[PDB]
């Protein structure tokens, strides 16, 4: 499908939820959130992706950890906007759906900012990960 | 049925290319470009819309005119995203296709920017126009 630019840095390892996303529309957003977003894990239909981020509890050597944040999406709800601040890593993520605006994951929003609009709803994400979210790319439905 | 938010201001007159777009897939982008974009005019198959912007030469009282740019799309090329900078008016537009990033229409600016994904490729545009492009909305094929 159509996809955004890659937003972030060259670290970590690549991930791509294309296949897992064939299980269904995004139904849930799970993230780990402190002054930065340290992982993301979407649910596609009934099937969670892997935890993309916070690879190891010893990641606490290099960033804060944060708290788990869960956003359950209702039937027919889809992500239509992502505001990302990023540099070497993704710093913060603000999602908005066709039904509501979700709180920012990552209280600091000082890095370069980009707003990606996804008419019809986000289908899935790809990017890079390790102890944090090194970068993200947003994929539309066609 | 999939369409972006409207990006721009309340001035000008509404336009909508839904009917003329029945003439075919977009084959050409014509714009007029100075420091800002002053009109847009897509070609649907063989058929142009009316010129959306630079209503008449008196508009030189309020902004520069600019020069005509034409991007010819090859068969099978479709517009997959647009980076739009806007406020009261559309300031600049950078179109991207499945094959290439195209030149921006308009130069650098301080206004708000968004990246619009256009799932399945752009079908047609709507918006508002007068002396320039008051706003744009992207209607996708998905
Ligand atoms: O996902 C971010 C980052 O995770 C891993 O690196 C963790 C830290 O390793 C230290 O050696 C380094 O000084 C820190 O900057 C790193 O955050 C992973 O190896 C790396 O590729 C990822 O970018
Ligand atoms: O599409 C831009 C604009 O075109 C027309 O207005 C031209 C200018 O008129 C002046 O009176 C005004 O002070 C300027 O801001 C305008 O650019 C049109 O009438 C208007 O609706 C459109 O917004």
């Amino acid at each position: 499908q159509v996809a955004s630019e890659y937003l972030g840095g060259p670290g970590g390892d690549a991930f791509d939820d294309k296949a897992v996303a064939q299980n269904g529309d995004i139904t849930r957003i799970e993230m780990q959130c402190t002054d930065v977003a340290t992982y993301i894990k979407l649910r596609y239909g009934k099937v969670d992706s892997r935890q993309w981020g916070w690879g190891n509890e010893n990641c606490i050597q290099w960033s804060k950890k944060g708290e788990k944040v869960v956003h359950e999406l209702s039937s027919g709800e889809y992500i239509t906007s992502a505001i990302v601040t990023y540099g070497k890593y993704v710093q913060s993520i603000t999602f908005k759906t066709n039904k509501r605006t979700l709180p920012r994951c990552g209280t600091s929003a000082t890095e370069k900012s980009v707003t990606v609009l996804i008419p019809g709803g986000l289908k899935y994400i790809s990017g890079r990960w390790g102890c944090r979210i090194d970068g993200l790319r947003f994929h539309a439905k066609c």
